[PDB]
């Protein structure tokens, strides 16, 4: 195969016993309002960025890991 991985997904499995580091982390990758930024983490697991730069996907992981969240890389 001939194809460069670019574009990195970044979904959110468990929000953990940290949910109000994960909501901040959330708003913080996006902005979504309070509430759309709750849904979404309530209805995990639910997509928080597509086709983001490798870089960028490790730094928001890294980010609920040390909350202590369960993240999804794709």
């Amino acid at each position: 195969a001939a194809e460069e991985k670019t574009e990195f997904d970044v979904i959110l499995k468990a929000a953990g016993a940290n949910k109000v580091a994960v909501i901040k982390a959330v708003r913080g990758a996006t902005g979504l309002g309070l509430k759309e930024a709750k849904d979404l983490v309530e209805s995990a697991p639910a997509a928080l960025k597509e086709g983001v730069s490798k870089d960028d996907a490790e730094a928001l992981k890294k980010a609920l890991e040390e909350a202590g969240a369960e993240v999804e890389v794709k």
